């Protein structure tokens, strides 16, 4: 009954979501205590006027130089409207801001007064602001009196033949065609460094990075003598940039006065996320060697300032380091990462079907685990400063909750203690386990034997007893479920469903080997996993095979289609959202076309050319080809303005499945772009899609 | 010179204002501490933007009881948007909030999370909401359980007759006249209460109220078995309510289920501002005994729950009681006012030329000063909750500040200790004094002899001389100049000149005598008043005769004319604002027709006639009598939307100076109604006078 | 239209007897072209087979489709070529002329670009005709 | 020029073109009711 569901996703979606945090600067009293502040950003949906809105709260934690005495709340719950970035000054007495109230405008605050504000656009020295997560930055200076950050390249002006003017701009040049970064950048180009000053309020654009480089995350160098910055490459044409970390790019450093950037890494791979030590004397970050994947495992890189030599901390692991370790598989790094005395990292990364928090000694190279043991769960680093680390908790069985805690001495990190700052009410009805599956011998390849994957099980707990089943597998193909919060397969366990998360080989957090087994093989290798699984859990739970249902989107849709047309009497159901059918024609259409010829089993190379055996091999591997046998009733969702997948891709089989008269449902929305993101879409999306299981099982 | 007149402006208006403060739950911590929150909002102004901004701060203090330990900051200050009335729950818990986001919405809030939101304007039960401070409110139940608010009363639907239906509503009623409530009162007809359930969402318009009465500042009842009301008579028409207290009204109390209305005061005089004790077992208000003069001094009265009596607390002085009290001329007290014992009362009013805080015990009768001594200053309070009380304090060469303090026991409430939670950069340029002034024995009359009054001189110190003045008198006529922290006369005193304002017969804080002397002399008194205190400042300071300006706005405009009309020889520059010039025209067209009424000696009475006595007496009074001696150049702004003094008066003298040849200048705003509170146009104005005074002296 | 798809064939197989060339959206790839556009039976008529509803990709008909389209020749491009495209086509879609735009630029040819983000198919708009117009002309003016 | 029209009767009394189906009215979920 739609009211039931209704009140249903109303109290699931009532759950708030933490997204930064900060802290404050130490303060001591006249009788000796020390205390400090903690800043915190949270974001909830809200129903009624139909969107996303953030809140900030602050708590209040008393120490004793190492240890936490207590924790307590300071206050209520504001609501900020406008803001795109903020960052903190390093001594903690001055607030940086951008707001957009359009125009927009760059605040300084210091205590119970706005200090300054600046209104970029009139000054008309450049474009909008970067505020993503890919190019956008926002840093101060050392001394306290500069401020650096990105923003569009400024365009000539252009005017039309025939206008008339009042009784310098280019004639006829107003429409040409200024190439993008793809999906979710429209109207980004090429970013520049911008360098303002506080005190007189003069913008200078920084001359002398390459002709041929887009920069960002940029940072100050020490002494404030220069900017260090990331490129990436944007010739011949640019590829698309999110999720994505096989682009190239190098790390450049740049003086303020007129220079030539001088390099600091390869220009081969790609690498991203520096960091800089709180002594100002070295550097670390992330370089990915390979460019085939989308997605793979990392390595740890270190640079120093006064040496001027490289070396490696965390390498490759192949299958598994120990037996608490799989790699680095993150892509941003904390803003705060160091460790007081500048000689440990912490970071967070998943491990097997489970995210964790891992501590690397730059100095030996050994990594160890925090979180290691107990039941499993979803651990998120937010920042480190002095040697205390604030992160968020989360299961799949409770939503984010709030903890601090004190990093312990060297060769020691096994014994952290936690305190709670805010907790949230677990649910339990809902009930979750691991499962390991060993793929039989004919579905393995010579090249990687022996490899294994996992599934993460959800089922109402007290139960009196057949029940239906609903699987879903991830995108990517190179991504994960972790033991985390999730609202639509909470929803689903709450309903009455039991829901089989998939891993199949080929996902993050396993090893590169598993990552490098699925290119050129998708199609059946894949599908035939998903299969095994579902075979498997049907066996053992003694489930009701009867009534079972798949869910996916996107690459997962693609598995999802691949399944209902080679074992159509297996599944009686099907949604899916924004999914790919043909891999030929998709391939000229979308913002990556280096996907298709990876995944397909060739190389990508510029200035390639239509193939016979090319286009061969890539109509074999697609779904649309087992059109015809399916027998499933299927609904569908679309997003108009997609640009990661044309949104032909479903009318097509839409239209094949119509052809025969088969039950299908659609649903094209006008404006949502990829993931739906926009509430009322994908409030309107889940609801549709809970009906239709509801209804056909 | 315009460029440093700018930047003087800038650095002057970078100041904030507080508004308003709450104070959170008490705390305990393992150690023993004891400590709880304060929570600030801060308005100050954006010229980029060119708006009001406001934002939130928040206080940590740790306290033993009945002493302050220490008090500090506890975060950043973050700026809100659209909200218009909030309140904390009475157990510190729960906020509710009303936000203009354009529809309006309530929201209520816990820890971190919405706990609940609903749109008023989809319910369609009500108009607006009141978000003044004449009828808004909004207060919670004992129970927290339920809400209550004032909001606009619906309207019939209306259609025209030449309307096309598909192939109810009255017709032609679409243009009826509803009477509103006059200046900044637009729109805003008759008020009705309104309760809200919070756990099921169903909100209700209570029925019991009289037909012929607004009702506002209502709260709950003991025992949430009623509520208690002010009703303002609306019949035979209404009249101005802002800046009048001299307006019909009374106290009545109303069940929650259908009943009739209980009164529980005198009906025949006014009454405001009533206040329920901690133990909730009796109430005090103002009571305001005569309608004649729109601000007097009023009496504190006491009402007992249960065995239903009513007394006098405070009652009214004439000339002075002791040496530290004139009386109680304020017209609102603080959400909280009453101490933890439910035996003492806490406010704050104007005595002589400054502002000071007393304490009143409701059993015997005596009033005592908190901050009486000293060289003087304006104390504005806040709240008091358990004996803690936050107040602001200024002086005309200080901006505001924050402080805290315990009130002391019974009987020693003249040794408070204060604590600075947020202090303000003094500016040692600004030096300001004290000037006692009696008045000749011509000037005076038999009823009320021995009177005297003051002046406030503000002049640069270390001056090497002779200087420039400008005088000014205040609006009203009862209204007075208190030793607190104003802007323009700042920047005058920065810029060079020295200011004069003046506090002539009839102003507030000087008895009730002063207050009754003006009524009927207006013209000839209190302009002879301004002429002896500029008389007696030029012969005393040894300033500069040759270069003397006058500055006013609605009555201060009167008084200028008046003066720059009957004294040709004295003043070379006038600036003014919204002047009057002609009453007996304007007495038909303004919202408040007795003002004319009584001052020029007559009682207002409805349906009333125009006499030829009455008109001759009230043309005899007006400075255009005196429009063909003016000789020095004059500066008008009006706005055009003004409804408490129309702009035509302005028009008439400007024609007839023009007519004349005489330099005139003149500026028309066509959206500012009153106060020319808009952000632009308070710039523009402030800009031009001082230009302008600038420019001839 | 069809126009800029024998302009394309004819730059293509006969590189040295042209000096410029001027083309609004144009057909590049008809096999890529079937599954997006408003008029799916055209592919097939014009390709040599026949239209039948419920129809699937076979080798045959996308390699005779691919056969018979001027991409096959871009890597013999030589006439410098101006572009004009609308965005909001139906009848063909933008992305014909972007994959030729991208195989030429590859080679550092001579390429200039237009793309109208309002316009749909005949740049009917005034102003979108007015500054086609004007640019052709000009960049014809200019090249000869 | 391909579906519309606009045509008299011959007693010049109808009017004949056409239009657009109507379409029924639909609404969210979570949309809010007059109370």
């Amino acid at each position: 009954e739609p009211e039931e569901a209704a009140a249903l996703y109303r109290g699931l979606s009532r759950q708030p979501a933490l997204s930064a945090a900060c802290l404050g600067p130490e303060v001591t009293t006249q009788y000796g205590g020390r205390y400090r502040t903690v800043h915190t950003e949270w974001t909830q949906r809200d129903l009624e006027r139909m969107e996303n809105i953030r809140f900030c709260r602050q708590y209040l934690v008393f120490h004793d130089g190492d240890s936490v005495v207590f924790a307590g709340p300071a206050g209520n719950s504001v609501e900020t409207r406008g803001e795109l970035l903020s960052r903190e000054s390093p001594s903690g007495t001055m607030k940086a801001v951008l707001r957009k109230a359009e125009k927009q405008f760059l605040e300084v605050w210091e205590k119970n007064r706005k200090l300054k504000s600046f209104n970029l656009s009139a000054l008309e020295k450049h474009g909008p602001v970067y505020e993503d997560d890919c190019f956008g930055c926002l840093s101060w200076s050392h001394s306290e009196t500069h401020l650096l950050y990105v923003a569009d390249k400024k365009r000539p002006k252009a005017e039309s033949f025939f206008q008339t003017k009042a009784l310098q701009a280019i004639k006829g040049d107003q429409f040409l065609f200024y190439e993008d970064w793809g999906e979710n950048m429209v109207s980004k180009s090429t970013p520049v460094l911008c360098v303002l000053d506080i005190e007189s309020g003069n913008i200078s654009v920084l001359e002398g990075v390459p002709e041929s480089v887009s920069p960002g995350q940029a940072f100050w160098a020490p002494g404030d003598t220069g900017v260090v910055f990331v490129g990436w490459w944007h010739e011949p044409f640019r590829l698309g940039i999110r999720f994505c970390t096989n682009r190239r790019s190098a790390l450049y450093y740049v003086d303020l006065t007129g220079g030539k950037c001088e390099l600091l890494s390869d220009e081969s791979v790609a690498v991203t996320s520096p960091r800089l030590s709180p002594d100002q004397c070295r550097i670390v970050y992330l370089r990915f060697p390979s460019l085939v994947p989308h997605q793979q495992c990392g390595q740890l890189c270190l640079y120093d300032w006064y040496t001027r030599v490289t070396s490696v901390v965390v390498d490759i692991v192949p299958r598994q380091l120990g037996e608490d370790f799989s790699g680095i598989y993150c892509s941003l790094l904390p803003l705060g990462c160091w460790s007081a005395d500048s000689q440990r990292v912490v970071f967070d990364s998943p491990q097997r079907s489970r995210q964790d928090l891992f501590a690397v000694d730059t100095q030996m190279g050994s990594v160890t685990s925090l979180t290691a043991g107990g039941s499993g769960g979803s651990w998120k680093l937010l920042t480190i400063d002095r040697d205390l680390m604030v992160v968020q908790f989360s299961t799949p069985s409770v939503p984010p909750s709030l903890k601090v805690g004190f990093l312990p001495p060297a060769g020691k990190e096994q014994a952290v203690s936690w305190v709670s700052l805010e907790e949230a009410e677990p649910f339990p009805d809902i009930s979750w386990s691991i499962r390991v599956l060993q793929p039989p011998p004919q579905q393995e390849h010579v090249q990687y034997a022996g490899l294994d994957f996992e599934a993460i099980l959800l089922q109402p707990s007290n139960s009196p007893t057949q029940v239906p089943m609903v699987v879903m597998p991830h995108g990517g193909p190179h991504s994960s479920f972790v033991t985390a919060w999730m609202l639509f397969p909470a929803m689903l366990c709450k309903m009455g469903f039991a829901v089989l998360l998939v891993n199949y080989r080929g996902s993050t957090g396993f090893g590169q080997d598993s990552i490098l087994s699925l290119p050129g093989n998708v199609g059946h290798q894949d599908v035939k996993d998903v299969q095994f699984a579902v075979e498997q859990v049907l066996q053992e739970e003694h489930f009701d095979a009867g009534r079972v249902a798949l869910m996916g989107g996107s690459h997962g849709g693609f598995l999802s289609c691949h399944l209902i047309g080679q074992y159509p009497e297996t599944y009686s159901a099907c949604v899916v959202r924004n999914p790919v059918i043909n891999i030929a024609s998709m391939m000229g259409s979308t913002d990556i076309p280096d996907w298709c010829m990876v995944e397909a089993g060739f190389s990508y190379s510029s200035d390639c050319l239509p193939d016979l055996s090319v286009w061969a091999a890539m109509l074999d591997k697609s779904p649309i080809k087992y059109a015809p046998q399916v027998k499933t009733p299927l609904l569908l969702m679309l997003g108009q303005e997609d640009r990661r997948v044309p949104f032909k891709q479903g009318m097509e089989y839409y239209r094949v499945l119509k052809a025969r008269n088969v039950p299908v449902r659609l649903l094209l929305y006008p404006k949502s772009t990829h993931a739906l993101s926009e509430v009322e879409v994908e409030s309107d999306s889940f609801m549709n899609a809970v009906l239709w299981l509801c209804t056909h099982l």
